[PDB]
């Protein structure tokens, strides 16, 4: 094991969105001593992710925005981008749905209509700490690489086909990690983001430990040699992952880290 990657909502975080900082801090210092890298891979905004690791932000790596933004040692390594024409097309399509509330995710900040219901904005603010109200989605001065819709992820199945023909591969729907639908650039998933870090570190999936719970973790868990599904993980995720651990309210992710440190099952 040379890399441990975890994803946040429903994994590293309990339902109250907190984690055991003292225990994790002690574990991290040991991982550092052993030269093992730590990576946070989540659909959440980069700026929201670092709020969870104030003391370690420049030491650990991040695969944010479900894979569209990657940071290593406090420095941006890569970011995806929709062409201006692509973003116009996607936004135009979303605007055709009158009951939809959504957020446009960019490099410098995320954006939401100044007229979107407060309840929706309040929920999104929990995942995008840099969230700016705009008067129009089409005049945004930023590079956009993701969208977050107020549609339940349970509806993905009814949504892929509609989106496939309306957007045609410009973007694909996947779970946001917190119950709703993210529209991402095809190929810019967590595994792809993790590969950029591995390539830079000259390591392989062979040395990777990944922990997840939902659909946006599929390629990450399929890629890692030591794949773990949280006890609360969705069925298809428990099927994809080779190993299991306790649920997110019982420090399931920290227990995987402990298994690495003490070399217990599955590490031998
Ligand atoms: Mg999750």
């Amino acid at each position: 094991v040379k890399v441990i990657v975890t994803d946040m909502d429903g994994t590293f975080l309990n339902d109250a969105k907190t984690y055991n900082q003292p225990r994790f801090m002690a574990q991290y210092q040991e991982l550092k001593k052993r030269g093992i890298k730590f990576v946070v891979a989540s659909g959440n905004q980069y700026y929201q992710l670092i709020s969870f690791f104030p003391e370690l932000k420049d030491e650990i790596s991040f695969v944010a925005e479900n894979g569209a933004l990657v940071y290593e040692h406090g420095k941006q390594l890569f970011h995806g981008e929709l062409t201006r024409h692509e973003s116009r097309i996607v936004i135009g399509e979303l605007l055709k749905d009158k009951q939809l509330n959504f957020v446009a995710c960019g490099l410098q900040s995320a954006y939401v209509s100044e007229n979107a219901p407060e309840a929706f904005v309040a929920l999104m603010a929990k995942h995008y700490h840099r969230l700016k109200p705009v008067k129009d989605y089409q005049e945004i001065d930023d590079v956009l690489f993701k969208f977050s819709l107020n549609l339940p992820d349970e509806q993905i199945p009814l949504v892929i086909d509609k989106l496939h023909v309306a957007l045609d591969g410009i973007m694909k729907p996947v779970t946001s990690g917190f119950g709703f639908i993210d529209l991402i650039i095809p190929g810019l998933h967590k595994a792809n983001g993790i590969s950029r870090l591995l390539k830079r570190w000259d390591l392989s999936p062979q040395n990777v430990v990944a922990i997840g719970d939902s659909g946006n973790d599929a390629e990450m868990l399929k890629m890692a040699r030591y794949s773990f599904a949280m006890g609360n993980a969705a069925e298809n995720i428990k099927q994809i992952a080779r190993y299991a651990t306790d649920d997110n309210n019982h420090e399931g992710a920290l227990n995987v880290i402990q298994a690495v440190l003490d070399n217990t099952y599955p590490f031998n």
